[PDB]
């Protein structure tokens, strides 16, 4: 009958033996090129036009649209648990606010500058990062200023973004993160910071490799950011575009970026690996996007995977791919889990 | 008896299974056991059976432990008894081990490599792309990434 | 007597065994770094001065000189079979047309702009590429504007080519491909596109490494391009010039090329390999030249090789050497063969 | 009306100027990484079973099937013009000669050993290379010894080839060139040479990267080599297989090859480039195959290109891709042309 066959074997070659290095829990930690800490997390905030808001973003699980009068109460516990940095997103809901040139982007009375001022006052230890773009302030919803045909107007756009970025810094933001993907904007923003004598104190965190895609769905709802006048495929990198992303990282670093962001994250981990060699001397940051975030929550509610587990796996994945920073909506969770782990 | 894996007896067995499949008509063999040195034994076994010139050896060179194999366990009634599989499956943060496992497997005879999981390990595919630049790389879109 | 001798042998080393990887038809496909698809093909068109033309180019097998009124009928079936792009070559036969400065190069009523306009109208999905050069429009037949001695005048030439290129784009061409080989023309053309606000929508496909040679014979007949006033060895790269070709690829990429062309192709496959590392982040295109093309047809008619076979071998050769695009006169053939293969 | 437009231009950047390096005939020679000399040529000889033969190989232009009594007359003028080396191919036509094990491969009375002996005697300065394979001596026509299923039997094949190779060397051949493509044969042949105390005086020239293809047509006629029992795609490299060819060059060098051959040549120039880096320390040789050779003759007779011209272009192409040796049927021609050039 059928019996278990066992082939004759030669002695074990030492080169085949990797096992001695990961047979214990501690060894699996010794094995990571980088360990996850609380200071590597950056939590995004969607600041509202209505100071009393604390609105539910149905498509973005456990994330709200917070007004300034509701900020101290929200941030107090996070900061008490170790939060070190936040990234501001403005959501001006007052009518009449939006226009073709994103005028309200740097409005001193707008949510962003208002949130910056509030934070520097009630939380002077928090590191403030401000996303820099016009999508949330333009009536057309696109990332920059358009020509009449509907296409983006590079020089006028970068000219505008540069101003917004300097204005945020002038207001007190420690860092500026342009996520517009428009050619040459980093150079203009850096030059603008230098002319304002703010470049020696403003970190420029560029979204150097930001891809077009099906993963920004819930963020559009939270920032009321959806475009009008098509897709964003002309400035956002195509998903298969690895050469463009590689040339965009070299460009941005050359133009002054002090750090880079890869976005999305899980779906673009190989891109983080590339940036790790090209921008080896700068901090790399992974952005765990709204759609990657809600995809983890759905699969988890479906029983497919376990939230905490897959969150740790995915997040250590960023650090493995080369990132040392992470912008993620799971920050409140991690600020808790890291106490234990 | 302790519950740990027995390398030599395991690779000895896997080598036999692999040759037997090939003997039956399979064009390719893909070992997904993650046990040290199995590729060499399987390649040697194929050579001794005069089947190495016609059998592609597709190794799961970089196969990580994780929370993404849930549905596959149900489909193959594969769930272990006697703990986790973390001693042979690569830890998720283990990029050096995965890099040394790709070099090992290629050196031991792999004609192609598999990275598994896939989406959650795309940077690993990038590494394999340079280390195993001359062989076909395959991504495995796992049951849990799929569901 | 003489008997078959067989030397004593040691067991087989695993490192000697490559065979397990290509013993089946599918495996031979798994083995290619890149597979050939219909969208990688670019078909050249020689547009005539006479809208009713459909003239036979005796030295270029199965290729004609087509006028605008004969274009819809020619292109309809190709496009129905998958054609995605074309490269336009103008052949103005009206007398008086040619002059020392290639004036008619950008003539709005000339074949090129007329063909561009017709195509954008009857075939809005087709990607239009226009070769950019003065050889087909100069009375002397050379690639640029000459000094009195007969040598090329760099600044005046690049100055002219830049204008032609922007004019084509202004007319609707999506891409410009300069094949003049004159020092610094890419920079001038890119700057010209930027000044015209067309650089964000115009792909610049440079013939970065274009060699002098015995393989352009049939193309001279099809475009009535033969020079007057010697050889083209001063701007075309010498065949043995690998360092120059390597420095020309770095130059062109630095000056703005979005993609590069290697030309010729089969006879310069090692050059495609070099470009693959130097211009690793940009699309590389092989140009299967008129003479390589008719050489395959002759050898085939001689029984030396089989057309379809050698065409597949040669074309996958480009993809092996690193190209991801191919400009070739066998496009109609391949658009058929790829259905099967 | 339409006037020649000339765009405004900025001063010339020195980095755009390559022209100063190739504006004179001599400079085009200074530009080659390697110049072509008579000692780089290797001329193939098809030795016949009939010592009085001087037979015309209809598919291979100007190449014959020469018997030993017709050798001194053929080789005298070539050698007087500079020929330094030849590669022997045996074509035993006597019936009964062929068998399943290629027994006659090393027959002391066969054409090869007979030609080796004749050459070492009447031409002691000539360098003798002998192709090593069983295709021309097996009744099935394949490159090695088969199992019953029709597939190749690696160990028995390499075992046989090793013997043939040592036997040729024992007879006086200075070099052995295995073109069988069977896994691990180089190691067995090198070991066999070492055991015979002939490794310190026998150059092992391996056909390390030999591709399957549509270019060996005329050679099959000249060596009466066509297989029986299908294609040779299991051991010959697939055309798209660049990784396999790269691993085959590393293997062969590791197993003892003193030099490598790339075959075919023009159609595989990128492969020569790869070998140039991998086998940077060994002589690389290009084999201008029978089909590439007759393709040049047909295109030339068709007026497509000029023989002499395209021959120089193609041959300097090998040297550009990295080769320093060339096996070619145009050797008689080049031995003449090089006097002038
Ligand atoms: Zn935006
Ligand atoms: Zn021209
Ligand atoms: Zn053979």
């Amino acid at each position: 009958m059928h019996t278990a066959e066992f082939l004759e074997t030669e002695p074990t070659e030492i080169s085949s033996v990797l096992a001695g290095g990961y047979n214990h829990p501690l060894l699996r930690q010794w094995q990571s090129e980088r360990q996850l800490t609380k200071n590597m997390l950056i939590f995004p905030l969607f600041i509202s036009d209505n100071p009393d808001d604390f609105t539910e973003i149905d498509s973005l699980p456990n994330i709200n649209r917070i007004g300034v009068n509701r900020l101290k109460d929200y941030l107090k516990p996070l900061v008490a648990k170790g939060l070190r940095s936040v990234i501001l997103f403005g959501v001006p809901l007052i009518p009449g606010t939006k226009d073709p040139v994103g005028t309200a982007a740097d409005d001193p009375a707008g949510p962003v500058i208002q949130g910056i001022k509030f934070i520097r006052e009630k939380f002077p230890e928090l590191y403030i990062i401000c996303d820099v773009c016009l999508c949330e302030y333009t009536s057309h919803g696109h990332c920059g200023v358009l020509y009449d045909d509907g296409t983006i107007n590079r020089e006028r756009s970068v000219s505008r973004l540069a101003a917004v970025a300097v204005n945020y810094a002038k207001a007190g933001a420690h860092c500026v993160a342009p996520s517009d993907m428009i050619d040459g904007r980093i150079r203009d923003i850096k030059r603008g910071l230098i002319n304002a004598n703010l470049a020696h104190k403003t970190f420029v965190l560029s979204y150097a490799a930001k891809f077009s895609g099906n993963l920004y769905g819930p963020f559009r709802d939270a920032a009321c950011s959806a475009p009008s006048n098509g897709d964003r495929k002309c400035y956002q990198l195509p998903p298969a575009g690895r050469g463009l992303a590689r040339r965009a990282l070299e460009r941005d670093m050359s133009e002054g970026a002090d750090g880079i962001i890869v976005k999305p994250s899980t779906f673009y981990l190989d891109i983080m690996r590339d940036a790790s060699e090209i921008c080896k001397d700068l901090p790399i940051c992974a952005y765990h996007v709204s759609g990657e975030y809600a995809m983890l929550h759905a699969a988890a509610e479906k029983g497919v995977v376990d939230l905490k587990t897959i969150a740790f796996e995915s997040h250590t994945g960023f650090l493995r791919a080369g990132a040392r920073l992470i912008i993620t909506y799971l920050a409140p969770e991690f600020l808790d889990w890291l106490d234990e782990e």
